[PDB]
């Protein structure tokens, strides 16, 4: 399977914290990293006074449960970053999300996949599509149909 990886940054370096997943998600089990976007800088979207954002894709191959590919996304955060309680409403060193897991659709408590909300996020949409501009969501939605509306700005790079 091929698993969608979106990760952000926002605090301790972005650069440094991206550059650091990408080696512990180069460590995953029964995975391998097939190729991963551009880096791009997205402004604060909204009032508080927080860094610039580094958002990525990442494209990830893997013989893992999607529960499986989760606890191992989990884990990199818990082991990678000052986690903080403060982390969920301020500046936070990593998040990684699954926006996809090959063509499935997954509604449990602890996973929806599609990601939620990705495709209101053109942080998320852009560099995905520069992995993958051949992309078809599970719905049938052509990842190229939706960028082409125009609706999101392709971000500055890092
Ligand atoms: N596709 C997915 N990828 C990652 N976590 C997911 C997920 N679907 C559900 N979750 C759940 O989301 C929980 C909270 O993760 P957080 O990283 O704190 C949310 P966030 O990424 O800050 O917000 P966002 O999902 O709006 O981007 C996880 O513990 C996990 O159980
Ligand atoms: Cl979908
Ligand atoms: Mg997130
Ligand atoms: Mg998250």
């Amino acid at each position: 399977t091929v698993a969608y990886i979106a990760i952000g940054s926002n605090l301790a370096s972005p650069l440094e914290q991206v550059n650091a997943a990408l080696k512990a998600l180069g460590d995953i089990p029964e995975s391998h990293i097939l190729t991963v976007s551009s880096f791009y800088r997205t402004p604060p979207l909204g009032p508080q006074d927080q860094p610039d954002a580094l958002n990525a894709a990442v494209a990830l191959e893997t013989s893992l449960a999607p529960e499986e590919l989760l606890n191992h996304t989990q884990r990199i955060e818990l082991q990678q970053g000052r986690v903080r309680k403060a982390e969920r409403w301020g500046p936070r060193t990593l998040d990684l999300d699954i926006m996809l897991f090959g063509n499935e659709v997954i509604n449990t408590e602890r996973l929806t996949v599609p990601h939620y909300d990705m495709k209101n996020r053109g942080f998320m949409l852009w560099p995905l599509f520069e992995i993958a501009p051949e992309l078809v969501f599970p719905d049938g939605e052509m990842l190229r149909q939706i960028l082409h509306t125009r609706a999101f700005d392709k971000l500055n790079k890092w």
